[PDB]
């Protein structure tokens, strides 16, 4: 509301600590449904299905015992890298090859047959996987990242759906049915039987997850007091942080793409059945005039936070005086007409859109392919939400003690070049490539955290919310285009990371013209 009236009420008190408490601990949830792609998609090592080994009568028909290792060379042409090729198997049994001393080079593909059959993976550290499940390897590999750009998509649908509505009918309503949608999404996703159901199903989710974090937002800026709403707003963006700690921590205990699904999603029930309690700000009811349910709303939080005179004393008449500043500055939102004509401000949007951009798109796509980044998924996850914390934590007394300009360009740059370093070192040491993907993630999130303020300080104030709008939608667009450059990997695995790493550097270079604060 109002300054003079939220003051009346009290800035900070019960309610305030409450809500907070409440609107965190779905953001970890939200985080959690977001990076579950990494454990409920995983892709084990998948042999083509071979009647000598699979069907015990033919096996065991061979007088003796023939060990696994000898027998599978004879029904396997020898794949790259020194492997069992992944989508073949020989058209007829080879003995010949089951020499040792013999060369294995005349043994090829060459003679070989497509997986007919069926592929065998593997149950040692995922007991099933999607991947198993609707066979997403092959031929149908390029599914598999396809699946994870639909899921972003619905997010950039959601904010441009989500933001007009929630301007309309208010934001608890919003925020409640979205936790109502993420709840019965993600409890339906679990038992589709046939990919485009979960497909549309994920999207869904993607939707109610973009109007959940656009309402929580705006509801708690709302509701607290001017001087501490960076404070709040960081606490916001730490539970977001501390949401992939949560997410280690439940995939090491169920193994499965079903119950794991059912598990993340399970406790939006629960969220939204509490969420009806949370009071609906009063500034939206007032100025789109919702008098009376403002002002009862207004003496319930007064009431809650313990002062009761001060809530009884108060008055239509009084507050229809004191909220006239604003009825009488109708401020509209300005389109863009004023925003990119200006010659001497187009450089500033042109540098802010990239740099947006420029982190959706490489977080996003390094993230959501976690495997290649280093060894083991649990450990590169918890030493990532481990160490969110502590750049985030910095970034703010760096900005305090030095410039914007150059902590967004050292934070984009060092990001992107331990990005690009983690490529060109080994496979032997994996410990320094976990090392190095940990610290680039760290960056990229250092990065977001300070452009985010940064951003705003540029323009002036009538228009901020545009640019603000702008960004966020350049981002998103970048996080959705994020995954689909995986299809380059055919080629090899080092071209998307090498992307991955010159884009940010380029960024963060760029990122240096623009003026100070």
């Amino acid at each position: 509301a109002f300054s003079e009236l939220l003051d009346q009420v009290g800035g900070l008190g019960r309610f305030q600590v409450l809500q907070t408490v409440a609107l965190v601990v779905p953001i970890m949830w939200l985080c959690t449904q977001s990076m579950l792609e990494n454990f409920s998609a995983a892709v084990p090592s998948h042999r083509c299905w071979v009647p000598l080994l699979d069907n015990s009568t033919a096996q065991a028909s061979v007088p003796g015992a023939l060990g696994p290792e000898a027998l599978l060379a004879v029904s396997i042409p020898p794949g790259p890298n020194q492997g069992p090729h992944q989508c073949r198997r020989f058209r007829q049994p080879q003995w010949q090859l089951l020499d040792p001393n013999a060369t294995a080079t005349n043994w090829s593909e060459a003679a070989t047959e497509p997986c007919v059959d069926g592929w065998v993976y593997d149950r040692s550290t995922f007991t099933s996987t999607i991947v198993a499940k609707w066979d997403l390897v092959c031929d149908s590999q390029a599914l598999k990242p396809m699946a994870q750009s639909i899921y972003l998509a619905g997010i950039l649908v959601g904010a441009a759906v989500c933001g007009p509505a929630s301007d309309r009918f208010g934001r608890r309503l919003v925020l409640t049915w979205s936790y109502l949608q993420m709840a019965v999404s993600g409890t339906a996703a679990a038992f589709a039987p046939t990919f485009p159901v979960y497909c549309l199903f994920r999207f869904l989710v993607a939707f109610a997850v973009a109007g959940v974090m656009m309402n929580t937002g705006t509801l708690v800026m709302e509701w607290t007091s001017a001087q501490a709403r960076p404070l709040v707003m960081t606490l916001n963006s730490l539970g977001f942080s501390f949401g992939h700690v949560l997410m280690a921590a439940v995939a090491y205990g169920v193994r499965d793409w079903a119950l794991l699904q059912l598990v993340v999603s399970v406790p939006f029930f629960l969220c939204f059945v509490y969420s009806c309690w949370l009071a609906e700000s009063a500034r939206w009811l007032l100025i789109t005039g919702r008098l009376d349910r403002g002002l009862r709303e207004l003496q319930r939080v007064a009431a809650i936070n313990g002062k009761r005179a001060v809530g009884d004393t108060l008055t239509p008449q009084v507050l229809l005086s004191a909220m006239q500043e604003e009825l009488s500055v109708g401020q509209a939102p300005a389109s863009l007409g004023t925003l990119l004509r200006t010659p001497g401000l187009r450089l500033r949007t042109c540098i802010s859109t990239l740099c947006w951009f420029a982190f959706g798109f490489t977080f996003f796509g390094l993230a959501l392919d976690l495997q290649a980044l280093g060894s083991n998924i649990f450990l590169l996850q918890v030493l990532i939400g481990v160490v969110d914390i502590p750049a985030k934590i910095g970034t703010l007394l760096l900005l305090s003690r030095l410039g914007r300009r150059p902590t967004q360009a050292a934070s984009l740059v060092l990001a992107g070049l331990c990005i690009l370093a983690n490529t060109l070192v080994p496979h032997e040491m994996g410990a320094l490539r976990s090392a190095l993907a940990v610290l680039g993630l760290g960056g990229l999130g250092a990065a977001f955290t300070c452009i985010t303020i940064y951003s705003g300080e540029l323009f002036p104030t009538v228009l901020r919310m545009t640019a603000v709008g702008l960004g966020q939608m350049a981002a998103r667009g970048g996080a959705i285009l994020g995954p689909l450059v995986r299809l380059l990997g055919v080629h090899g695995p080092w071209l998307p990371l090498l992307v991955y790493g010159t884009v940010p550097v380029l960024s963060g270079l760029a990122a240096l013209l623009l003026p100070e604060t």
